[PDB]
């Protein structure tokens, strides 16, 4: 199962190499897994993980939300782990045939497949929670064991948890900005994953410093 | 008004190294205008291929991006992808309401288009997407998204769609020759088809696209 420092995975979404590389910099004593997104590699390119890598040595988990086609889906991954990604974020919406194609690159690689079951914004509600818990059951079905849901509804949270069992590694995001608790996530996921409330604050360390006080007993 | 597409006829260019994407854009160029380019190209050699495609071809060129993030960071996948030349970008409608929103207002700032996928071509889109993609399509019509992506697959599915979305709307589909779909068939319903493997894995692309556009003569 993946280590992550502190239960705390930064979500790197600031598009200017300079404040991406400064802001990350600033918070690597409190984190060893960065989460990598297009904001940032369609701003700055792919090389960008390589040098994430150099840096910081962190774990590197790209939150590409694949959901294509089965054909294109093994591209997509193809190119996210040569470009050094440890783990992709796949959505589960398209289906197990999508899935099973990135769980193959996946296998080739040595790397991770994440799936994505339900997300933490307001729309969500419409489509995407009303099948989260068929998705779940299907990443169970494939062999799925790494997985993302949503800090903003913590019942929802925990259902995800329920169907996937403890030994399932669950991270979060939605902490922070979009209104979820650090601790009260962390009662079922393995990771919290925060993006703005860190690299948007005034002082990037000291929110990072400040979140981890606040989960202090769950470390 | 809508995108003028050559020959009723997209390229899915999906090769992932720069020299033989080049090659088989420039070899089907006095074929078709229009260019789909997604993230197996965009990963592989940077968000500048447009701006190469862009000054080495005359042609238009949508960004398949599949956008299918939180209305935060769908803002600023569309910024970037504007930013680096995109005519247009396709989303995800199932992320929801919000979503597709954030993106028709960096689209309307930025003077580009938002296409909505509403049901995809795979077998896999049985699962879950079909059975929202009604109301997907609906919800696109009431956000005012005049651009639409739907699969050639199921005649009966974008026969539906064209319905939901109406004569004025613009509708592209995917899904023709390698997944199936029939490129006449699928004009009946769809402005455009588009078409990747078909012609960039042809040991002769040209004549791949001159023999697909034979097939629809009668059609343009
Ligand atoms: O359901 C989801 C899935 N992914 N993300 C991603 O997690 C990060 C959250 O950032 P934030 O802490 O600044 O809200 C962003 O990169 C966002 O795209 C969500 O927010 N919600
Ligand atoms: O529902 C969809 C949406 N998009 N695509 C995209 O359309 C292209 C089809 O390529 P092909 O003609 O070689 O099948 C590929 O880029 C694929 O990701 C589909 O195939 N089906």
């Amino acid at each position: 199962v993946m280590d992550v420092m502190n239960r705390l995975i930064l979500a790197m979404d600031l598009m200017n190499r300079d404040d991406a590389l400064r802001v990350t910099g600033e918070v690597r004593e409190y984190i060893d897994t960065v989460k990598i997104g297009y904001p940032l590699v369609l701003s700055e390119g792919m090389d960008i993980i390589a040098e994430f890598r150099k840096r910081f040595g962190c774990r590197i988990i790209a939150d590409f939300k694949v959901a294509d086609i089965p054909e294109t889906n093994e591209k997509i991954c193809r190119a996210t782990f040569k470009a050094g990604a440890d783990a992709i974020i796949v959505h589960g919406f398209p289906g197990a045939d999508s899935v099973r194609a990135c769980l193959n690159v996946a296998e080739e690689m040595g790397r991770e497949v994440f799936l994505l079951t339900e997300m933490a914004h307001p729309g969500a509600e419409m489509f995407i929670q009303g099948a989260a818990d068929e998705i779940a059951r299907m990443g169970v079905d494939l062999g799925v064991k790494n997985y993302v849901g949503p800090s903003t509804r913590p019942e929802r949270l925990s259902r995800l948890r329920e169907i996937i069992g403890q030994d399932s590694f669950l991270i979060s995001p939605g902490v922070g900005a979009q209104g979820g608790d650090p601790g009260e996530t962390l009662r079922f996921a393995d990771a919290i994953i925060v993006g703005r409330s860190i690299y948007l604050a005034d002082n990037p360390a000291a929110a990072a410093a400040g979140i981890i006080e606040s989960i202090k007993d769950l470390l």
